[PDB]
């Protein structure tokens, strides 16, 4: 069950912390764009001063519950050095890898974490960056989560609008925008927490899984296995799932994407950077795909390796 008054507890760590020196939070300006070509919308953070194992022992100050639920199984950390404010780690109690896949309890967890911060008007996301080409920069596994920012649609969300839950079959496969340049699954999830529970969540999960990984296994053995990478991203409304081939970007850019890329939340920490995407926002869609795989809207995962 989760800690009661949560977002309070958050809040009030938050600014204790950044009172007495116990955090830092980078100074940053965001501002919205829109890729002309797809459509997509973005959120470009600017972080310049950016360009000049911590769950171990973590600092008692930036620890805001010792443990998420009854169980020893998650605490919830502060991030030491966020750009977001009140950016938090849920992270296991007990060291496991960054590179294991998300059990039940775990998405359980977390959507039960973004009802207790929603208030049943703010959004939150929660994100996992598994594997070397994530942009996981830890070996402990975290989830993370944080506010969204007030304006800003993601391409998710009008992807499952007005489409009610469901999984995937032979005949119905995941959502997948066809406008945006790169690989990617979506279930919208119900409107209502009561009709929310772990299995639906673990079937979603599973099923979106078993999309991302054709990417890296070949069933035709006509290749071996590659290394697993994926970003999971889970809101209220709905859960996502990108494969991902690189961690950082081609030659323009270069940046180092990790799952809100893929909502479209891009953090830059150099101004002509900044401009570049301003002047040209298809620059974040084309980086999308560098570190992702191309789109495969319209097929069937089986016909990916034959």
């Amino acid at each position: 069950m989760i800690e009661e008054n949560l977002k309070q507890k958050i809040h009030d760590k938050f600014v204790a912390a950044k009172k007495n020196g116990h955090l830092k939070v980078t100074h940053a300006e965001s501002k919205k764009l829109k890729d002309p070509q797809t459509t997509t919308q973005y959120w470009v953070t600017f972080a310049p001063s950016l360009a000049l194992d911590p769950f171990a022992n973590p600092d008692e100050e930036l620890v805001v519950t010792e443990d998420l639920n009854g169980d020893g199984e998650y605490k919830l950390l502060l991030n030491k050095f966020p750009v977001v404010p009140e950016h938090s780690l849920l992270v296991t109690s007990e060291f496991k890898d960054q590179r294991s896949a998300l059990t039940p309890s775990d998405l359980m967890t977390a959507y039960n974490v973004l009802c207790s911060l929603q208030g049943d008007c703010e959004r939150y996301l929660v994100f996992y960056n598994c594997g070397p080409h994530s942009g996981s920069s830890q070996d402990h596994k975290h989830l993370q989560i944080m506010q969204m920012p007030e304006k800003f649609i993601p391409f998710q969300d009008v992807l499952c609008n007005g489409k009610d839950h469901f999984l995937p079959t032979f005949n119905a496969e995941p959502l997948q925008d066809d406008k945006v340049s790169f690989a990617h699954f979506v279930l919208p999830l119900p409107e209502s927490s009561d009709q929310v529970d772990e299995d639906l969540l673990a079937m979603c999960y599973v099923s979106l899984m078993q999309r991302a990984l054709t990417f890296f296994q070949d069933w035709t053995n006509e290749s071996p296995e590659l290394t697993k990478s994926y970003n999971v991203l889970l809101t209220k409304k709905w859960i996502c799932v990108v494969p991902r081939s690189h961690a950082k970007s081609g030659p323009p850019l270069m940046l180092n994407i990790n799952s809100t890329g893929y909502c479209g939340m891009i953090l830059v920490k150099d101004r002509e950077k900044l401009e570049n995407l301003t002047e040209d926002p298809h620059l974040v869609d084309k980086s999308l795909l560098q570190c992702g795989f191309p789109n495969t809207a319209g097929q069937k995962p089986t016909e990916y390796h034959y």
